[PDB]
C-alpha cells in the first residue's frame, strides 16, 4: 500500500531470556537501559533466585532507521558485577518479522569493547496503516492474536520461461518461485517476491533475446532488493504469469471484524 | 526562542513510590504498563518485602497534547490483586516543571471506575533546543545536575505605574511584579510575568486614560495566558519598566562548558 517517503509503522518487542550468562542467587536490582532514538528509559529488574526470564513488552511508533538500545547494568555473575548493551537493529530483521513473529538473538556487547551472554526476543513489524490509534494491538501477543486470523492465498503455477540464458520450469508457489532444471529435474534458483514492489512487464526488448523469438517479458523484485528478467516467446504467456504472481498474497479470515487486520490486507 | 507550531522538547518523569498502599511480603511480578502516544511498554516490577519505592526513569521527546499513563496490574494488598491506572498530563504540569525538577502526585483510579492510592513523580520539562541529541541529557537527574548552573539574573525595580484604576508602585522581582498599595502599604496582586511571550508598549491609548494625562502604555503577559495593561503618564517611564522586565531572565555559569544548556539560555 501507501508508505510516507520514510516508511513508518509498529514495531513489537518482547524480550525473552538472557541466556549464558549465570546470575546470582543473591540480589542487587539491576537496571535496564533501554534506548531508542529521541526517547530513554530506566527499569529496575529484580530477578527471583537467579532465574534469567525477561517478560518485558515494548510497542514503538517506528519509522525504518530505527535503532533500539538494550543496557544492562550491574549483573551480579556468581562478587563480580557485568554491564553490557545488545542493539538491535531493524532493518536487520524487518524482513524475517514483517506481519509475522520472529525470534531473533542479540548479543551483549561488555562495556568499552568481549560478548556476556545472548539477549533473546521476538520482534514483530507492521506498517502504517490509516487506522484509529485505539484499533492497533498494544502488545505482540495481541498482534500475532489477530494476525491468525490472516490466511495465505493457494497460489501454484508452472511452465517453461527464459531468463538472464535458457528456457526452464519456473514452479511459483504464493510469493516464492523456484527455477528447475528441465520439467522436475532439479531445483535451480529461488526468488522470493518483494512484499512491497510489484512486478512490471517489460517493453524494451534486448537485441540478443529478439533474435531468440522472444517477444514479452517480465521483470521481477524480491525482498531484498535484487531483480531478474524473464522472458517468454509469447505475449498470452507474460500475461498469465504476471497476472498470478501480482495476485493478493493475503486474505483475511471471515467473522474477524477486525479494522486494523481489514486495513494491512488492503495494504498488500 | 523559537518553537514548532505544536511545541516540542523533552519530558523526563522519575516514578517514586505508591503512597497509601499495603503491598503485601509475599510476591507476584506487578505489571507496570506505560501508555504514550503512539508507544506502550509493559514491565514486571517485583517488590521485594512489602517496598513500595518505585525507580522508574523516563525521558520522552514529546509534544504539548502529551498524557503519559501508568497502569499498575495485579498489586497484591496485605490474597486480593487490585489494579489502578495513573495518568499524568503534561499541560497541567508543564509550567510548574517548565527548566526545574517538580514533584507531582497523581492518583492511580481503580479499574472500571474509587482510588486506590496515590503515585508520586517527580518531572521536568525542556523545550526542544538545536542540539544534538547526544548532547541532551538522558535522565532527570543528569538534567537538574546540569540545571544548577543556570543562574537566575538579580532584578529589581520600583516605583509608581497606573493600570487596569489607579497608580500603584509595583515592585519587580526576577519576572515577579507585585502591585503595592501606596508604596509600601500593601501588597495588592501579583502577576508572574511569561517566559514565552514578550511584554509590549500601547500605541492606542483608551479615551479615559488619555483624559487621565496618561500617555504611553504597557501590556504584560503571564504563564497562564491572562493579560494586564499598565500604563504611565511619562513617556521615558515605560521604555524603561520594558527595559527592565524584558531583560534576560536568567544566565548560565562560568566554565559549563554544556551545548544544550548554552542553548538553553539563549532561549529564554
Amino acid at each position: 500500500g501507501h508508505m510516507a517517503p520514510l516508511p513508518l509503522g509498529r514495531f513489537y518487542i518482547h524480550l525473552n531470556s538472557i541466556l549464558n550468562i549465570s546470575i546470582s542467587e543473591v540480589h542487587s536490582p539491576i537496571k535496564i537501559i533501554v534506548n531508542t532514538p529521541t526517547q530513554n528509559m530506566q527499569l529496575p529488574w529484580q530477578a527471583v533466585n537467579g532465574n534469567n526470564r525477561l517478560d518485558h513488552d515494548f510497542a514503538f511508533h517506528v519509522d525504518d532507521n530505527f535503532k533500539v538500545s538494550f543496557m544492562f547494568l550491574d549483573i551480579p555473575i556468581e562478587i563480580k558485577k557485568v554491564s553490557g548493551t545488545a542493539t538491535l537493529n531493524l532493518g536487520n530483521v524487518k524482513d524475517s518479522c514483517f506481519g509475522k513473529a520472529f525470534n531473533v538473538e542479540i548479543p551483549i556487547i561488555s562495556r568499552g569493547f568481549r560478548t556476556l551472554g545472548n539477549l533473546t526476543l521476538t520482534c514483530l513489524y507492521i506498517p502504517e496503516l490509516s487506522v484509529p490509534e485505539q484499533e492497533l494491538p498494544f502488545t505482540l501477543e495481541q498482534a500475532t492474536m489477530d494476525l491468525r486470523h490472516v490466511r495465505s492465498n493457494y497460489l501454484y503455477n508452472e511452465g517453461y520461461l527464459y531468463r538472464l540464458i535458457r528456457r526452464r520450469f519456473v514452479v511459483l508457489r504464493s510469493k516464492q518461485l523456484n527455477f528447475y532444471a528441465e520439467k522436475g529435474g532439479q531445483y535451480l534458483d529461488t526468488f522470493q517476491l518483494s512484499k512491497t514492489v510489484v512486478s512490471i512487464p517489460m517493453v524494451n526488448f534486448s537485441e540478443a533475446v529478439s533474435n531468440l523469438g522472444l517477444v514479452a517479458g517480465i521483470l521481477a523484485t524480491s525482498v531484498d532488493r535484487r531483480h531478474v528478467q524473464l522472458f517468454a516467446d509469447s505475449k498470452k504467456v507474460c500475461q498469465k504469469w504476471l497476472q498470478v504472481m501480482n495476485s493478493r498474497s493475503f486474505a483475511l479470515d471471515r467473522g474477524t471484524e477486525k479494522l486494523w487486520l481489514q486495513e494491512y490486507v488492503n495494504f498488500m
